[PDB]
């Protein structure tokens, strides 16, 4: 370091502060974008540049060449967390700022493009090792593995205490990306916010709020400009339909979402997801953290674009 400030071209320098930023098609700039975000979000001092770079490149190596759950998704989810943190400066601890961008970059490590359900019906060894949140316990495991490589300990300055705290933020943040867990997490938050029992000084409450941030960042393709949203959906479904094919190979009719013979039902499927998942997620998030409102507004814009697709207005 340490008078070595990363800088981006002007258009990226400005637009990276906005929730709807797309990191672009130049894979070799993504490490640079992430370090930029860590530097501005956390400090130039929070991590040793040499170690941070080495960690980022091993994380990248451990993402697979799958249509959707890839390195670009990792960096996209970390950019949404960066926009949330930078719009809510004073609400987060020094440990939280450190751990959350790392959690986001690692949250789908070694994803194979298959759901927890498929692993369970295939009888994959991971499903025997981890009975719930199967892929998410795997992703956390891969994170600890990489932190334990020589020259990869980006947390080397933390005390024993702070190190266990930061790895516990990361574990909880990554487990929360299991959408099966989102529904009750958001119900509890909605009740806590409305009865006014929500207390950010309660560690158990902070946990829930970071859980919700993790779902928000993870689903953030629905908060992009329509052409980004529309073209990402193609990647999402290319994984869904492969999984559907693999279900049929086990002798199991897949759900329609995964059946490539039911492509026609995609736009109605997106409506259900926006209504049952996305809109509620950003709504409750915007109640807890008012400056995240642009994510809700962009989500509602994309809902209305999918209504236009159904009405043949596109
Ligand atoms: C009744 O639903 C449930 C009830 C209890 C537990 C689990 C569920 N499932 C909910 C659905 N599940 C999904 O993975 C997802 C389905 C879709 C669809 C359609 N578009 N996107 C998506 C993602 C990211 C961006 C844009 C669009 C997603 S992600 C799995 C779990
Ligand atoms: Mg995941
Ligand atoms: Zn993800």
């Amino acid at each position: 370091q340490g008078l070595m400030q990363f800088t981006l071209p002007v258009r990226l320098c400005k637009e990276i502060e906005l929730f709807h930023f797309d990191i672009g098609p130049f894979e070799n700039m993504w490490p640079g974008i992430f370090v930029y975000m860590v530097h501005r979000s956390c400090g130039t001092s929070c991590f040793e540049l040499e170690k941070l770079c080495r960690f980022i490149m091993s994380v990248k190596k451990n993402y697979r060449r799958v249509p959707y759950h890839n390195w670009k998704h990792a960096v996209t989810v970390a950019h949404c967390m960066y926009a949330i943190l930078q719009n809510n400066h004073t609400l987060f601890t020094d440990l939280e700022r450190k751990g959350l961008l790392i959690a986001c970059l690692c949250h789908d490590l070694d994803h194979r493009g298959f759901s927890n359900s498929y692993l369970q019906k295939f009888d994959h060894p991971l499903a025997a090792l981890y009975s719930t949140s199967t892929m998410e316990q795997h992703h956390f495991s891969q994170t600890v593995s990489i932190l334990q490589l020589e020259g990869h300990n980006i947390f080397s300055t933390l005390s024993s205490s702070e190190y266990e705290q930061v790895l516990e933020i990361i574990r909880k943040a990554i487990i929360a990306t299991d959408l099966a867990l989102y529904f009750g997490n958001r119900k509890q938050l909605e009740e806590m916010y409305q009865t006014g029992s929500l207390n950010l000084n309660n560690q158990s409450h902070r946990d829930r709020v970071i859980g919700l941030m993790m779902t928000a960042c993870d689903l953030c393709s629905v908060t992009k400009l329509w052409p980004v949203t529309k073209l990402t959906a193609n990647d999402i479904y290319a994984e869904f339909w492969a999984e559907g094919d693999e279900m049929k190979k086990l002798g199991i009719q897949p759900i329609p979402m995964m059946d490539r013979d039911k492509k026609d039902e995609v736009p109605q499927g997106q409506l259900g997801f926006y209504n049952a998942v996305a809109i509620p997620c950003y709504t409750t998030l915007t109640q807890i953290l008012p400056p995240t409102e642009p994510l809700l507004k962009a989500c509602r814009d994309n809902l209305s674009q999918w209504e236009k697709v159904i009405r043949g207005e596109e």
